[PDB]
């Protein structure tokens, strides 16, 4: 599964889908693709089920005439009439129990043969409308700003610290004068481009935000979570879009596995095919991993990283997941306030959100000596769109509950508290003196109490 | 390069390795096999040295009469006596002299052709070499059990605490009752076998047993090394068997890649190609990595786990590596004793010696619910086996220095320091109430205090 099919075959539903298309710069017509692709599944749908009733009337007709010593008659021969009406979906059962046996035998052969063919039909129109699904964004909420462009787009909604102070070095410059960064060629010619050996000091670091991290989160009710590393195809599938595979994802080998860009693809996929009847408190994950990223200086952008990720799964009821975005968004804010990291949160326009996303905030710290804000973090409310893909179902779940119009999902969210490598690079740009890096007040526990990494 | 050819010119050396070959129950024939490799190779090599010296001669008389304006001459036949004599490599520079210009620049293309040929023979000889040596291991150390089975044949060295206590679960039960460890289809069925899930409390556990263990070491002098978890193909060679690609290692496409079983690979890589000409002090490395292993209940055998490891490069001289293994096994030992777990230490016998250790040790803990000894360390001594591998030379170059006639190589040891998931398998049992696991002591600080895990 991609997406739900229920609001698009709603005509309210299938505008409401149009109108946010529009609004976030894509294409409405992908809506009436995806509709003339599930008329045509639909179809194939109906005469599958009509055909299997008819195959099991055939068996019962011929059980009926063996019992009775019925002749089995002149032919096996089908009536054109009667071949017609199947393959048209309009064949009786009244006029199945005219055949003699030697017809209801070829006929039930000949529904099999149809029922075949019908699956294949339907498995090409499956595929058909989960490549249009693929395109389609998800609902944006009302406040996302309308644009197509970050550079003017982008809202900034808030502001920490001192965004204008300038420094001398770069974090590339800062991490080479440490001696505890080496991507010079004994590390690229055995791992290969942007890779990295980190030593001593920086690597005590690293361990501190690991931890400090983890525990800001463990305070405010997350649940620790420790994923693997490696997802099926079909799993990844599921929580990554297609143009991640060609791009991001690095695959494994030695039954088909991929590494994991960030423990929000793990974290999503544990809820594949779940049912929360309710969710009176949701569920809160702190997500531990190192990310791969295949990206098709020093350790801004990297192939390697660790990161600190926060995932909420929610009720989708009374808006309860726009309040879970504020508190996450705020959750990221109150950490890099703890590490004296000055920085802005904007709120990312239509055109430049990822379908999953109905809003998504961005926290951008402030690099003095790059002199840039810099994207640290990404919060987004995924409202249901990954539910749909995952099958995590909400709602009552009682025996006796028919095709319902509206089934519902739980909503789920993803945020960075904190990707380890780039927090080091902001650190080392805001922390740096004449002697080497001041390591913040806050790690300092997380790190044997050394106050500072000396320069070499 | 496998091995420097060195050791197997030298007759007292050839001795020493069929000594060895044989107490370590493999065949001392390769010895033998590995210098007749090395006696046609030197042949060729002979002959391509003189046959070079020749094209010069042939380029320098080719130069000197047409300065003197001679002509060509009447043909550029061979005669049979000049290709018998390069053949043989007898052909002399005042035979070569007195061709004709003609005769000199065939004589320079069949010479080239020649050493072409010579060059195809001594690779097919270098690779023929190369296959042996590997199946030649380290020279044993004297002290060295010798004995093929493992399971009778391994030398107990010390023991440690109450080494006979008895449990009531077993870790797999605990952490199943403790909610934190899901190793279900949930996971299984999106990550593959042998993969988890780790929540809540291990998780925290597992970060205190990272942090604790990283400064455990940085405290011995050891400098933090966190690599690439990724190695190209050249260069994982160097530091794993043949064997390790088949059943260890997992494939990274997105050059094809590996990933690494233990940092003990990224850093012996990372000391490739280099030369220290005195180590004063030897290098400590505490290598921090994710570790894969393809393996071809619960967490005690998985295919991704955390480990902390010793890493020493250090001179040859004065048997300074014997020193340091003993080191590095009473530097695990004391993690051990500070973690409160009852354990037994083993000098493993020869004939389970991996080729490149010359001596092993492991540590294997008390599991008092599972009633076993289960290794949790191996501390080898791999001398300088594997820098002749990585190419990691010691002390000065043979020419200009007349005391110099042996190319030395730096001495290499690895030792587990922690086995996060293994550890926490080993807590768990030792560490069990009716209520849940109680934290180690000296862990508690590295997980906020806490002072049990409680059974869900
Ligand atoms: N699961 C969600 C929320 O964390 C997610 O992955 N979003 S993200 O923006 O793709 O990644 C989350 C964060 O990861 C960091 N990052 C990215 C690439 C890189 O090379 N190094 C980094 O440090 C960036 O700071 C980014 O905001
Ligand atoms: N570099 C050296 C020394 O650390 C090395 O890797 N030796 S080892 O024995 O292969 O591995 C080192 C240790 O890794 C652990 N291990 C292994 C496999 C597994 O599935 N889970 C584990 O926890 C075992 O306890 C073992 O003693
Ligand atoms: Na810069
Ligand atoms: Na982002
Ligand atoms: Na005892
Ligand atoms: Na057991
Ligand atoms: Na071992
Ligand atoms: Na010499």
């Amino acid at each position: 599964m991609v997406l739900d099919i229920q609001l698009f075959r709603d005509e309210t539903g299938a505008n409401i889908i149009r109108e946010s298309q529009r609004r976030r710069f894509a294409d409405p017509d992908i809506v009436d693709a995806i509709i003339e692709a599930d008329k045509k599944w639909r179809r194939t749908q109906f005469l599958t089920e009509a055909s299997k009733k008819l195959i099991n009337i055939c068996s019962k007709a011929v059980g009926a005439k063996k019992k009775a010593k019925e002749a089995d008659g002149d032919t096996s021969e089908i009536p054109p009439q009667v071949k017609e009406a199947y393959e048209n979906g309009t064949l009786k059962g009244e006029q199945v129990e005219q055949l003699c046996v030697l017809q209801l035998k070829q006929l039930s052969k000949d529904l099999s043969d149809q029922v075949a063919g019908l699956a294949k039909e339907a498995q090409q129109l499956e595929e058909e409308r989960d490549k249009l699904m693929l395109n389609v964004g998800n609902i944006l909420h009302e406040s996302v700003p309308i644009a197509q462009d970050e550079e003017t787009g982008n809202t900034v909604v808030r502001t920490f610290g001192n965004t204008t102070k300038r420094a001398k070095l770069n974090h590339v410059s800062i991490m080479e004068r440490l001696g505890m960064m080496d991507t010079s060629k004994a590390v690229t010619s055995m791992a290969g481009g942007r890779s990295y050996v980190l030593k001593g000091g920086l690597v005590q670091l690293q361990v501190a935000l690991v931890s400090y991290s983890l525990d800001f989160l463990v305070k405010r009710g997350y649940t620790p979570f420790y994923p693997p590393f490696f997802l099926n195809r079909d799993v990844m599938g599921e929580v990554a879009q297609l143009s991640q595979f060609d791009e991001e994802l690095y695959q494994v080998s030695g039954d088909k596995k991929y590494l994991i860009a960030t423990s929000e693809m793990p974290i999503a996929a544990y809820h594949r095919g779940r049912w929360f009847t309710e969710l009176k408190e949701p569920l809160k994950y702190a997500g531990m991993s190192t990310c791969f990223r295949k990206e098709a200086l020093g350790i801004f952008r990297v192939h390697q990283f660790d990161k600190i990720e926060q995932f909420v799964v929610c009720s989708p009821r009374q808006e309860e997941s726009w309040r879970h975005l504020e508190d996450m968004i705020t959750t990221s804010e109150e950490f890099n306030k703890s590490l004296g990291l000055p920085y802005r949160v904007v709120n990312i326009c239509s055109g430049a959100l990822n379908n999953a996303a109905a809003k998504k905030y961005d926290l951008e710290a402030w690099f003095p000596a790059s002199g840039a804000f810099r994207e640290l973090v990404s919060c987004s409310n995924c409202t249901d769109y990954q539910s749909q893909s995952v099958n995590c179902r909400y709602g009552p779940n009682l025996r006796g509950t028919a095709a319902q119009n509206v089934k519902e999902y739980c909503h789920m969210l993803n945020g960075t508290l904190c990707a380890i490598t780039r927090t080091m690079c902001c650190i080392c740009e805001n922390y740096q003196t004449e002697e080497g890096v001041v390591i913040p007040d806050v790690l300092r526990p997380y790190m044997m109490g050394i106050e500072m990494i000396r320069f070499e």
